[PDB]
């Protein structure tokens, strides 16, 4: 069983201020590891006031990279995470024998044609195999119509290069659904609990 993929509810089982990562029990054989900058900062334990003066911030991934590097430089891990903190947390590396596995709370959700990541305020763009000018000036004009949301991100996979005029709109969609789907299951579940199963 490869657990890649999926989502669990979690809780913190200890906060490791030397190495700024926190330890989570998501029902697997041995802890996961969550590093302090892959947490979202809706998790910080801080004022609303705090929270939103940071979510408006303050290869255009860079500006990604800043902002991270900004929260990185400002809060210490124990500052704003404690023990038996709740959050969703999915697999992106195995646990490989004693070794737990290293989890994430910037999530990603994959369709056919696309990645969504209704976590990272990163607009929606294109595959770095971006590459024939055709697909991508028309493409980005197509994730432009999309009006993501806010602070969500939608990646257009190669698989849509050559894809239908709609039938990203139809795939983005279904993946909003499936985040809907998933912040529903959450209200309605315990602790360490599976809440979303990396489907194939």
């Amino acid at each position: 069983k490869q657990l890649r993929g999926n989502i669990y509810l979690a809780k913190v089982t200890r906060v490791e201020p030397s190495l700024q990562a926190a330890f989570i029990e998501y029902g697997g054989n041995r802890h996961g590891f969550l590093a302090f900058n892959e947490i979202h900062p809706d998790y910080y334990q801080i004022p609303v006031a705090d929270r939103e003066a940071l979510m408006r911030d303050d290869d255009v991934e860079e500006e990604l990279a800043r902002r991270k590097r900004r929260l990185m430089r400002k809060y210490k891990i124990q500052e704003v995470i404690r023990r038996r903190q709740i959050m969703l947390v999915q697999v992106v590396k195995e646990e490989r024998g004693n070794k737990g596995a290293v989890l994430t709370t910037y999530l990603s959700l994959a369709g056919r044609y696309g990645v969504l990541m209704p976590n990272t305020a990163r607009g929606g763009g294109i595959s770095r195999k971006i590459t024939a000018v055709t697909d991508r000036k028309r493409l980005k004009s197509v994730v432009q119509s999309l009006d993501v949301p806010q602070g969500m991100g939608l990646i257009v996979r190669t698989a849509g290069a050559k894809r239908t005029k709609a039938e990203i709109k139809r795939d983005y969609e279904y993946l909003l659904r499936l985040w809907e789907n998933i912040r529903e299951n959450t209200l309605h579940s315990i602790a360490p609990a599976l809440i979303y199963e990396e489907e194939d």
